[PDB]
């Protein structure tokens, strides 16, 4: 009925939406766009991964955000899924059923879930505007963005909360028809969103993060069995996208930052996250992890000397993307502790958040983790190996053990430090969630890019900028739409790479270089 003939396929391709994902029939097209918004940008500058190419500098892996390429992000992260999204509300948008209204609102939370990373990507976006047949949608500014959506996903969790039957379980691959699990994504989203706007507006990160945990409410995502993921099933089979990129393109490696941290720590994660790569060939052939430098500088290469066999995130067609964890619920409600958003030790929410990251990575050793006060490990000069490059990681940067302090920053500032740091680490590879934090707070301290004129093709300078602050609009976009020209004031700064967002707090933090 319902699923068949109206909304069925338009919902499913939503979720294949939010994090460019498809059909194997696709073959490489969806990571094609995963390489646009995760692979080689985000999870690159944030150095969860490294590229095997630069690609001649043409595209946003060296910074270069062109015309083309910022037309094809603003598609991936906005547009893409809006237009199914777009006709589910002209068919349900006047329907008494209450059934068609649990299938909007559902529609809406995956839709938002999209534009949330689409916003923290290019700030103003076209939340208010989007439906209303306008041929030129007009823009919101972030903030707008930001207070919409939360009031949005508080009336979602409304009305799917009088709900009590499975809706369209055959087309629902994040929950199987379970409306429960869809309040707990929603409210769990709000909890982020409260979380990100703390520190630019501390009263409306209070008015929501209470909606959000109240238990009334439906609570949050706390334990695996509850975790937003899309993966391959019976449902609708598909290919993980970071295939094409890691395999079959061989550009696709281990970052050189989270190498870093997963190295110094210890971290058991280190295996389940990358394989061992190989250097050389034969008797002189080293079998390590080689993780390979970011916003890379050398061309692509193909030797068995070359980052074509450096380490590669562990990965196959059945692997699952993740929209949301509960790992990170608790590292939410630790910085939510931290600052007086919600009670209970940050320390308890923090440790209770790695032992679930564990869980998730399926390793285990927490307490002695825990107990780790290693630093981060570096690349110096003579230990990368796949051209010249080199940064302390260490200099400045925490530990694992939550007692355990540097001295460099207040002690509220390095718990903070710790929960980023801790959070980016099982937030992987979620790159855009892990890049939005980190512009957000400056945790956690990055390896610098190794392309050095990267900096300068946004606008910014190499001293500081270790990633850019958001994409920028394709300009040839504004000829279609005169209500972009209101864009930079919108962004309170130019249509570039170097201007910050609005949840960017103040005196960001910043590594010492030495
Ligand atoms: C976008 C980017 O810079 N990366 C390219 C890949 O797109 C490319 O794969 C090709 O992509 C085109 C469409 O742009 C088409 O789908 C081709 O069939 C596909 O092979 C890839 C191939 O080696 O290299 C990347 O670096």
């Amino acid at each position: 009925e319902l699923g068949p003939l109206k909304y069925g396929a338009r919902f499913m391709n939503m979720q294949q939406r939010v994090i460019p994902i498809g059909s194997p029939s696709l073959t490489t097209g969806p990571g094609n766009d995963l390489q646009n918004t995760d692979l080689i940008s985000s999870g690159n500058y944030i150095g969860y991964f490294g590229n095997n190419n630069n690609w001649g500098f043409n595209n946003e892996a060296n910074w270069n955000f062109t015309d083309s390429r910022m037309n094809y992000a603003y598609q991936n992260f906005y547009s893409q899924i809006f237009l199914p999204w777009n006709e589910i509300y002209e068919i349900a948008k006047d329907s008494d059923s209450p059934s068609e209204q649990a299938i909007l609102e559902i529609a809406n939370i995956v839709r938002n879930i999209a534009w949330l990373r689409a916003t923290d990507v290019f700030g103003p976006i076209a939340y208010n505007s989007a439906g209303d047949g306008s041929i030129a949608p007009k823009f919101d500014s972030q903030e707008v963005v930001y207070r919409s959506m939360l009031a949005d996903l508080s009336k979602s969790v409304e009305l799917l909360n009088t709900i009590s039957y499975s809706v369209m379980a055959q087309y629902d691959l994040i929950y199987n028809g379970n409306v429960q699990n869809w309040v707990k994504l929603a409210n769990s989203l709000m909890l982020r969103i409260v979380v990100r706007v703390h520190f630019i507006d501390e009263t409306l990160a209070k008015e929501y993060i209470t909606k959000a945990l109240d238990p009334k409410n439906g609570g949050v995502i706390e334990d695996i069995s509850s975790e937003a993921k899309i993966k391959s099933s019976d449902k609708m089979p598909l290919l993980n996208s970071m295939l094409a990129s890691v395999n079959e393109y061989n550009e696709t490696r281990m970052g050189a930052t989270i190498w870093g941290y997963l190295d110094g720590y210890k971290d058991p994660r280190l295996s389940a996250y990358f394989t061992e790569g190989t250097y050389g060939s034969g008797s002189w052939a080293q079998t390590g992890y080689f993780p390979v430098a970011p916003t890379n500088s050398k061309s692509k290469s193909e030797t068995s000397y070359s980052a074509k066999f450096a380490s590669r995130p562990k990965v196959d067609s059945n692997s699952p993307l993740y929209w949301f964890r509960a790992s990170e619920t608790y590292f939410l409600k630790a910085e939510a502790a931290l600052y007086n958003l919600i009670g209970g030790d940050p320390k308890t929410f923090y440790e209770q958040g790695i032992n679930i990251s564990f869980q998730e990575q399926g390793v285990s050793g927490v307490a002695t983790y825990l107990s780790g006060t290693g630093k981060p490990t570096g690349l110096t000069g003579s230990n990368y190996k796949y051209g010249t490059y080199n940064h302390d990681l260490s200099i400045g940067n925490t530990s694992p053990k939550w007692d355990d302090y540097t001295g460099n920053l207040s002690k509220q500032e390095e718990q903070l430090q710790k929960i980023i740091t801790q959070k980016y680490l099982a937030l992987y590879p979620n790159a855009v969630e892990a890049w939005t934090e980190y512009r957000r707070t400056g945790f956690p301290y990055l390896m610098k890019p190794m392309d050095e004129a990267a900096p300068g093709r946004i606008g910014a300078s190499i001293e500081d900028c270790r990633v850019p602050e958001r994409f920028r609009f394709a300009p040839t976009a504004y000829n279609s739409n005169p209500n972009m020209a209101e864009i930079p004031t919108l962004l309170g700064g130019g249509d570039i790479g170097a201007t910050k967002l609005w949840w960017v707090r103040s005196n960001r933090p910043k590594q010492p270089n030495q």
